[PDB]
């Protein structure tokens, strides 16, 4: 029956994760079985630099974004909609989605998966 | 129309027509549902938004699904099954399934946060009082 609090300061020593497939995008893990032994939900924090783009993709689990700073263009399987600080996004499982930062300030958000860990979630490129 | 691959965006202004929920058991607490099968047809995860006024108290309780808090405004005291720890804007909280927990706003600003359940809908979560 664990309960714990976490913020970005708590994971300072965790190096930013990144990948060439998503330019200007980086992320850290805050609630994750591989880090904390938590289960049922897992949560990370992502930063998209201005001009950064998380390209079009999907994964089987449903997913939530909580947008904490900036603004961006969300690609909803081909339909664009602007998101910004204070928005939440629901992304059904296997729904193709993309997010690019078209602003001057950093696009920041948490993501949530109904999985114990991020590493079990399989990303696939959209057709 | 919303299908099994729905993607949508919400904020408080989106749910203006939804009345704030509250209860005398949790004085100074009110909430709305933002991502929820019963309102949106969504599944797998559900999310609401809660505000605790100064002096408000969400009292000690548990439920079988794990839960996450995303604190977005103010300062609170989290009851971690007996331990009192401060949480504030910018924190996230993980609450294991069946872990007893409470949340109190001992500050002078509104304590605001999202909660997330690994459920289709809030309505399926059974709440139990503190043992
Ligand atoms: C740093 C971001 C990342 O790994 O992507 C998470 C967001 C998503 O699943 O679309
Ligand atoms: C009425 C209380 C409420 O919705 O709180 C949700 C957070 C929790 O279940 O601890
Ligand atoms: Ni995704
Ligand atoms: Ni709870």
């Amino acid at each position: 029956h664990m309960i714990f609090v976490k913020n970005l300061a708590s994971v300072l020593s965790q190096e930013w994760s990144s990948t060439e497939k998503y330019p200007g995008v980086r992320w850290k893990f805050l609630i994750d079985a591989d880090f904390d032994g938590s289960s049922g939900l897992s949560l990370g924090f992502a930063e998209i630099a201005p001009g950064g783009d998380l390209t079009l993709h999907y994964h089987s689990p449903a997913e939530i974004y909580v947008v904490t700073n900036g603004k961006g263009i969300l690609n909803k399987s081909g339909k664009l909609e602007t998101i910004k600080k204070g928005d939440v996004v629901y992304i059904a499982g296997n729904a193709e989605h993309a997010l690019k930062n078209n602003g001057k300030e950093t696009l920041e958000f948490y993501w949530i998966f109904p999985t114990d860990r991020f590493s079990e979630v399989e990303y696939f490129p959209a057709k």
